[PDB]
């Protein structure tokens, strides 16, 4: 029978328009005569099927609805608002691009709020940075500001000498971000240097530089090798998948670099392609961070404060893009020399070079080309294969071109190191330049980490806002997870760049998303992915909360590799919380008896000094300072607190002082006493009252020498009294007189024996004035208007002075004249009629007697002349 008598329909359309439809067609079978007898039934096939459409269907960025509002309190008053990534863009969708978190103006909650209270004995920064009170006038910014360091009189010199800091040593403090490849914002203070002077001494080169206090290791030596410039081989970049966990960069050996992998991916697409990987490091350090008690930066300090303590998955994850995710444990600084070639799998398989082969090919030549190798013999086999055949014999121009993941020096000249047809790299004058800049631009190098987690620990609340951090890091990592990707045509391996999805290709197979194959390429299986996590579940009785992924996905099939992992998780679960924790002076001392301290306090400084004071009728004996001791204890003087004592008078040797004590007590008394010719000038009794006496005439005191009817005027001889030699008879000076003389106009002192004696005769010549020494006083103005009255007078008395004026009268033995009333005018008065009264402010009449005894009471009036007056 023939069949095509019964001829085909028309394919029908195809079911879909992408991701893979079918179709159909069929005879057109009519069972007419031919038919049945031509056994065209048993024959004829009469149906065709086909896929069709099978590219895949685009799939376009979907964002979800925003978040609730989020308060503001910084000195920016704008309000946070974010919605996420629900899918992610594929196969050529279309892209996201209104940006995730939206803010705007805000209404503060409170006015613009800032933070004082932290440094209790520590010292404050005028940048407010708080450092301790010992690394204060030291001779270095520990501050940063340097006001730690103003003014200082002195210092204590912390170093001998000045040593230079390590150039670049900030490099090792910078945050790391692990998902973008990328340092981040200085972490660590790497210029804190704790007052403590730690060195560490360059190779051949002079001083030693100043290693910082978060530093516990650093290296200057620096091996070469063959082993340092060393080669791989990828079939495919399948091969790179080795959440975030702290690793070391010689195990991995996987790098991500913003750009970098995705360029190799993007590479990898235009066709079947195989990779030969060339790295080489270039040391200037090794470095251990040191493990504990790091001193985290001021910017990040402060960053890391400003966070809230209830969870708040907004502004947290904002560290990780500020500061990173791991922070330098252990690494080098320098540069690193690292290119991904790119190779057409065909070429090489044309090649029929080995993987070790071609590693090695690209190894000779680089060291040849690039790297100053010496010289060296030509090998035959990398020369004329047939690939470099098609090249002036270079391996490496085979290649379609390569890709740089350099780190070190200025990007400008990383990239040059990336050949491609036609450009530069593959000359040398190109590397050493590269080369200069890794010197003036090192970078962290061959390096591990640790998460950034492990730093933010002696906060205020540190346990609080760590838990808080791992928080808001799973749920980082969350947004950067490969499961939110449709699966690639086959077993292509989707990876999450941003907002969209590229698909890693397995070798064989190319395309923008790996839908091409290789004549070679084979298999048809499909190994099982991870669907997303589930969400959390309601927090249980016990701790036990649950997650859940399914292996779906692209599900496992025809002999593909189930996904391996875990379906279920299981963590457990149920506000400001502390770290946990890793001289004092002394209490009121007790006065002695009768005394208090001068200062009451509950509490003393170590070193300080406390005064003894003693009660009224005490005083201290004794060092009469307590001072606190480091011990809590007090050193004490023998102090006391003694009643007081008036101590012994001043001792002239001649007199003697009785009772005979070395103290005497408040209330009682001595008697001073002198030989026999000898009297006390002073009392003879002092008495002790509050530790004076009463009172002590410091020198003032001595025995001068102080121990008939004649009346003392004349001398006896012959039982009768006759006058006296004044120069011959008169010893003891008597009291010194003060004598004035009417022939001479004239006044001296005498000695009363004398003037006495001298009386007899001339007597009427010179008259007494004063008791005592000549001295300017009322009594000489006195004694000079008294003698005035002159002639006329006469004189009857012997109190011994023994002269009395007219006016007066002699108080007979009692020693002295005194004063009369006008009214007693008995003796004759001349007639002084004119004198001023004073009282009534005129001139009127009166006698001698009445004048006199006015001048003598009040000396109270002028008088104008002898004989009548006005009135
Ligand atoms: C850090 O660098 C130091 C050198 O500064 C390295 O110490 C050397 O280690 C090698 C072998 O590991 C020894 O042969 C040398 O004797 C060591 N030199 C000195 C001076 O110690 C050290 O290995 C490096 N550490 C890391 C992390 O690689
Ligand atoms: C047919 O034409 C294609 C180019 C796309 O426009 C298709 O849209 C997609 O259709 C598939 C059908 O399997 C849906 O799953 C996709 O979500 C839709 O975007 C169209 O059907
Ligand atoms: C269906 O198949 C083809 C159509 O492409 C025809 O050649 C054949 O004869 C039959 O009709
Ligand atoms: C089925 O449809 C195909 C195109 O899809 C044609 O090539 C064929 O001839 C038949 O009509
Ligand atoms: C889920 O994740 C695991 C690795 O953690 C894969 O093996 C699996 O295929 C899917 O990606
Ligand atoms: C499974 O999915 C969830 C959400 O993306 C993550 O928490 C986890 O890292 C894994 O990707
Ligand atoms: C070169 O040959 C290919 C086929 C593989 O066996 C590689 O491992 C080898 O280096």
């Amino acid at each position: 029978c023939f069949c095509d008598h019964y001829a085909w329909t028309q394919w029908t359309s195809c079911s879909k328009t992408c991701n893979s439809g079918t179709q159909s067609r069929h005879r057109q079978i009519v069972v007419d005569k031919y038919y049945q007898e031509n056994f065209c039934e048993q024959i004829c096939s009469k149906q065709e099927t086909r896929e069709c459409n099978w590219q895949r269907c685009p799939i376009n960025c979907l964002l979800g609805d925003f978040g609730p509002w989020s308060d503001c309190d910084p000195c920016i008053e704008k309000q946070s608002k974010v919605r996420s990534v629900l899918r992610p863009s594929q196969f050529g969708g279309q892209p996201c691009t209104a940006p995730l978190v939206a803010f705007q103006p805000c209404i503060p909650s409170k006015l613009c709020k800032i933070e004082e209270a932290d440094c209790k004995n520590k010292f404050r920064c005028d940048s407010g940075r708080c450092i301790a009170r010992k690394l204060e006038c030291n001779g270095e910014n520990d501050c940063g500001d340097n006001s730690d360091e103003r003014d200082c009189g002195r210092t204590k010199a912390v170093c001998t000498r000045k040593y230079n800091p390590i150039p670049s040593v900030q490099l090792m403090g910078n945050g790391f971000h692990f998902l973008a490849g990328e340092p981040r914002g200085e972490v660590l203070d790497n210029s804190f240097t704790g007052g403590i002077c730690k060195t560490v001494k360059s190779s051949r080169t002079s001083n030693p530089y100043r290693v910082p206090a978060n530093l516990e290791n650093v290296g200057f030596e620096v091996q070469t090798a063959e082993d340092d410039l060393k080669t791989d081989f990828y079939k495919d970049l399948t091969s790179l998948g080795h959440v975030p966990i702290f690793y070391s960069s010689k195990r991995s050996e996987n790098i991500n670099h913003n750009s970098a992998f995705k360029q190799a991916i993007q590479a990898s697409h235009k066709k079947d392609s195989s990779f030969i990987r060339i790295h080489k490091v270039m040391k200037v350090l090794n470095f251990t961070t040191k493990a504990k008690d790091l001193h985290l930066s001021d910017v990040f300090l402060k960053a890391l404060n400003h966070l809230p303590l209830e969870y708040n998955s907004a502004l947290y994850s904002r560290i990780f893009d500020d500061f990173g995710t791991h922070y330098f444990t252990s690494g080098s600084l320098g540069g690193v020399y690292d290119l991904l070639y790119q190779f057409s799998s065909e070429e090489l398989k044309n090649s029929g070079l080995t993987e070790e082969e071609a590693k090695h090919c690209v190894r000779i030549e680089t060291k040849k080309r690039v790297l100053f190798a010496k010289k060296t013999k030509v090998e035959h086999r990398c020369t004329t294969n047939k690939l470099s055949e098609k090249h002036e014999g270079s391996f490496i121009q085979g290649a379609e071109k390569s890709i740089s993941l350099i780190r070190g020096g200025r990007s400008e000249y990383g990239a040059a190191l990336a050949w491609e047809k036609g450009s530069s790299g593959l000359e040398e004058k190109t590397f050493s330049e590269w080369l200069e800049s890794v010197k003036e631009n090192p970078a962290v190098i061959d390096f591990e980490l640790a998460p950034i987690v492990d730093l933010v620990r002696n906060i205020p609340c540190a346990v609080t806002k760590r838990n808080n951090l791992r928080k808001a890091l799973q749920e980082y990592a969350a947004k950067f997870d490969p499961c939110q990707c449709a699966p690639c045509p086959n077993n292509g391996r989707p990876t999450l760049s941003g907002t969209e999805c590229l698909c890693v290709c397995q070798s064989g197979t190319y395309g923008e998303n790996c839908e091409k194959q290789s004549p070679d390429y084979k298999s048809n299986a499909v190994d099982g992915q991870w669907g997303c996590w589930s969400s959390w579940s309601t927090c249980d009785a016990t701790y036990k909360r649950s997650r859940t992924r399914e292996c779906n996905n692209p599900a496992p099939q025809r002999g593909g590799k189930r996904c391996e992992g875990e379906k279920r998780q299981e963590e457990d679960c149920t506000p400001c919380i502390n770290d946990d924790e890793e001289d004092s002076g002394c209490p009121q001392p007790v006065p002695p008896e009768n005394g208090f301290i001068r200062n009451e306090k509950q509490l003393y400084l170590v070193g300080e000094d406390v005064e003894i004071s003693c009660l009224t009728g005490f005083e201290t004996v004794g060092y009469q300072y307590f001072r606190c001791l480091p011990d809590g204890t007090w050193r004490q003087g023998d102090v006391e607190c003694q009643r007081t004592e008036c101590i012994k008078p001043v001792v002239q040797e001649v007199l003697t002082i009785t009772p005979f004590q070395r103290l005497y007590r408040i209330g009682e008394s001595i008697e001073l006493t002198c030989p026999k010719g000898f009297v006390v000038a002073g009392p003879s009794r002092y008495t002790c009252q509050g530790n004076s006496w009463t009172p002590p005439i410091s020198n003032s005191l001595t025995c001068e020498k102080d121990t008939g009817h004649c009346q003392l005027g004349q001398k006896q001889s012959g039982s009768e009294c006759i006058c006296m030699s004044p120069e011959e008879d008169c010893s003891h000076h008597s009291e010194d007189l003060c004598v004035f003389d009417t022939d001479s106009n004239d006044y001296f002192t005498s000695p009363a024996c004398k003037f006495l004696a001298e009386k007899c005769l001339n007597n009427q010549q010179l008259h007494f004035l004063h008791i005592g020494s000549c001295q300017d006083g009322r009594q000489l103005e006195w004694g000079l208007e008294r003698t005035r009255l002159s002639s006329n007078s006469t004189k009857k008395e012997s109190c011994g002075y023994d002269t009395c004026y007219d006016w007066e009268k002699c108080s007979a033995s009692t020693s002295k004249c005194v004063c009369l009333l006008p009214p007693q005018c008995f003796k004759g008065g001349n007639q002084l009629y004119c004198v001023k009264m004073g009282s009534s402010t005129s001139e009127k009449t009166l006698n001698i007697c009445e004048v006199g005894t006015i001048r003598c009471a009040n000396r109270k009036m002028e008088i104008l002349h002898p004989g009548k007056c006005l009135a």
